């Protein structure tokens, strides 16, 4: 399958559902340009991260640990852990919410059931992961194809669709959801993990052999990112055609998101959406847990036991549940926090991929490094404009 698949399941976590449905319901098609821009940003960034592991032989947390001063390494590890908890917050609550959509249990008992499954998910082997990892990939992909079909059948207003690709914002609320979309697509925890997925996969330590893996990875990433982008744009366009302007109660909330596929799936739309949300949440929550321990091992050299890390990341989920906070609102919030961790992940990535002592003959072309720094400035400005609107005028 490759690393572009383990990536792709992270681009369809409950965080993507929350930002797509809410974005289409609240702002129509006006944010389609964000999904396209963020998806093209991820293509460049994930290619740089993948080329870092192939060329250097180490992941990004390892290179920071071995090259940068100890206090800066500590800071970069702390912020990476905050990114890891925010990542798991959306994925754990997304699965717990899907439990409520399927069984009607309260969110607390949905999290208890989610907690037992995730702890049983760590005690897994390749012969046991294969039927479960293939099944969740089937459920999520089929729902994705359902939105590609539904966007055609829903007859979206093409004039509004076309205008939505023109970069425009509509107050602070549109910036909040746009930053959430960027964080949901350009995920910092995948930035650190993608370099670890490609670091050891080499049959002959040769520049010729390394270039092939770079070329083969570039095709697999762009093909995977193109498909994920079409699905995300379809899901936002279908939610826009379904809720935007209709003045429906709790429009954009994940409790009613199944109504986007009701004209296609009929009565099965509720179960098929909740099953997909559950398979998307359980699989991503295990992927992020495996990524967080790899991130800490790379930064600190050591790691806490896997059961303790799984226990710590559950606490913000139960706190949010006990606080009565709306799950769909905190899934979007977590994606916004993730987008604030993107610039930190990009600075070492852009510096390391431009060095010959790190990359060897595979130094990034000067143009793609410039494009990477432009993406870093755009995201810093977007995060700055958002923090500006949230604190003052
Ligand atoms: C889970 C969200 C998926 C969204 C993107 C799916 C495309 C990449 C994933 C699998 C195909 C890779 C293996 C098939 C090609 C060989
Ligand atoms: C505020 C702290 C975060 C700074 C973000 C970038 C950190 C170091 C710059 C990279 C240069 C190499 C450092 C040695
Ligand atoms: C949050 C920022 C933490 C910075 C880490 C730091 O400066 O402390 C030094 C380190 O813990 C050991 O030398
Ligand atoms: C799939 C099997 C799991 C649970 C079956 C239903 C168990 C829950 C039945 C009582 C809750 C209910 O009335 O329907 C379920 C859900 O709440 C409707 O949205
Ligand atoms: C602490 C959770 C247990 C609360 C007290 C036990 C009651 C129970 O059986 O579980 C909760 C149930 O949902 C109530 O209707
Ligand atoms: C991953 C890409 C999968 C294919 C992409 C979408 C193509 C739609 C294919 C069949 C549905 C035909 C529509 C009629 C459904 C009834
Ligand atoms: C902004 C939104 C981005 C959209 C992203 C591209 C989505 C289209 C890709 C595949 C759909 C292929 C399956 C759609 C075919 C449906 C069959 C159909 O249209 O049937 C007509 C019906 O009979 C009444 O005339
Ligand atoms: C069935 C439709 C669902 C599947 C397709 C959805 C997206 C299709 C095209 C993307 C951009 C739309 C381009 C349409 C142009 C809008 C328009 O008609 O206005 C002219 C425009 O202002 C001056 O070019
Ligand atoms: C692939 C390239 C373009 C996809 C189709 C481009 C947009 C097609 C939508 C045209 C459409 O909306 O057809 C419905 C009806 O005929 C009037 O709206
Ligand atoms: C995710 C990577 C693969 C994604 C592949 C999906 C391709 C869709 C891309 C662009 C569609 C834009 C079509 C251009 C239509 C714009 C119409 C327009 O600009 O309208 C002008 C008017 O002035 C407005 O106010
Ligand atoms: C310093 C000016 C602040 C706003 C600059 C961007 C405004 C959007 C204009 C073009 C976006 C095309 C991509
Ligand atoms: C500059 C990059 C432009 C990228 C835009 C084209 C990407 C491919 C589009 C859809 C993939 C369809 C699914 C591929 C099968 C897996
Ligand atoms: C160094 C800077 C990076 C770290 C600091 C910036 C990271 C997040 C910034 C703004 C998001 C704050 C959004 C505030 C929205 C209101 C929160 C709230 O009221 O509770 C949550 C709500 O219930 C459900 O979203
Ligand atoms: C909004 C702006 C977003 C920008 C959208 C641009 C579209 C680029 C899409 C895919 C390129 C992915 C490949 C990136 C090239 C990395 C390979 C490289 O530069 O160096 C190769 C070297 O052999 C190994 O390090
Ligand atoms: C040739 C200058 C334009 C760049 C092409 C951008 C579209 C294709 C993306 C990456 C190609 C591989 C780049 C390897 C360096
Ligand atoms: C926004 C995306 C690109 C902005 C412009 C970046 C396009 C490429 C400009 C960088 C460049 O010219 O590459 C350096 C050149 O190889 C020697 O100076
Ligand atoms: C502020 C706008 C950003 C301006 C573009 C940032 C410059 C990118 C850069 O200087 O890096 C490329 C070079 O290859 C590194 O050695
Ligand atoms: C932020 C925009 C400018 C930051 C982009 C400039 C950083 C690129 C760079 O490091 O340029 C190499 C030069 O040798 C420096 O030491
Ligand atoms: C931690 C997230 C990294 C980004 C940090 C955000 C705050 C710093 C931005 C300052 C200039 C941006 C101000 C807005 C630019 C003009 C609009
Ligand atoms: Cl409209
Ligand atoms: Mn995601
Ligand atoms: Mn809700």
């Amino acid at each position: 399958l490759g690393p572009a698949v383990i990536a792709s399941i992270a681009y369809m976590d409950p965080g993507n559902f929350a930002t797509n449905i809410e974005g289409g319901a609240r702002y129509g098609y006006s944010l389609l340009w964000v999904i396209l821009a963020a998806n093209l940003m991820a293509m460049v960034i994930q290619n740089l991260s993948a080329n870092l592991g192939i060329a250097s032989g180490r992941n990004l947390p390892e290179l920071i640990r071995e090259r940068w001063p100890r206090p800066l390494v500590w800071f970069y590890w702390i912020q990476a852990e905050l990114v890891a908890m925010a990542t798991d917050l959306a994925e754990f609550l997304g699965a717990a919410l899907a439990i409520q959509l399927l069984t009607g249990l309260p969110m607390f008992w949905g999290a208890v059931v989610t907690g037992v499954v995730t702890f049983w998910l760590l005690n897994l082997q390749k012969r046991g992961t294969r039927p479960l990892e293939l099944a969740v990939g089937a459920f999520v992909l089929m729902i994705g194809v359902a939105y590609l079909v539904q966007v055609v059948l829903a007859r979206p207003d093409l004039a509004a669709v076309g205008a939505g690709f023109v970069p425009r914002l509509q107050g602070p609320g549109s910036a909040y959801l746009a930053v959430g979309i960027i964080g949901a697509t350009v995920m910092p925890h995948v930035i650190y993990l993608h370099s670890a997925l490609t670091q050891g996969r080499i049959q002959t330590d040769t520049t010729e052999e390394k270039r092939r893996l770079v070329r083969l990875n570039r095709v697999d990433v762009i093909a995977a990112m193109g498909l994920a982008g079409l699905i995300n744009m379809s899901m936002l366009a279908v939610a826009a055609a379904t809720f935007h302007g209709k003045n429906v109660e709790n429009a954009g909330d994940l409790t009613t998101a199944y109504q986007t596929l009701t004209p296609l799936l009929g009565p099965a739309a509720s179960v098929l959406f909740a099953v997909a949300l559950l398979a998307s949440g359980l699989s991503s929550s295990a992927v992020g847990t495996m990524a967080g321990d790899v991130i800490m091992q790379g930064f600190m050299g050591f790691h806490i036991p896997l059961w303790l890390r799984r226990l710590i990341t559950m606490l913000p989920a139960f706190i949010v549940i006990l606080l009565g906070m709306d799950p769909s609102s905190v899934l979007i919030l977590s994606q916004v926090i993730l987008c604030f961790g993107v610039p930190f992940a990009l600075v070492p990535l852009l510096l390391f991929t431009a060095r010959r002592d790190v990359m060897g003959a595979l130094v990034t072309r000067r143009s793609f490094t410039v494009i990477g720094w432009v993406i870093a400035v755009i995201i810093i400005a977007l995060n700055g404009y958002l923090l500006w609107e949230l604190l003052g005028g």
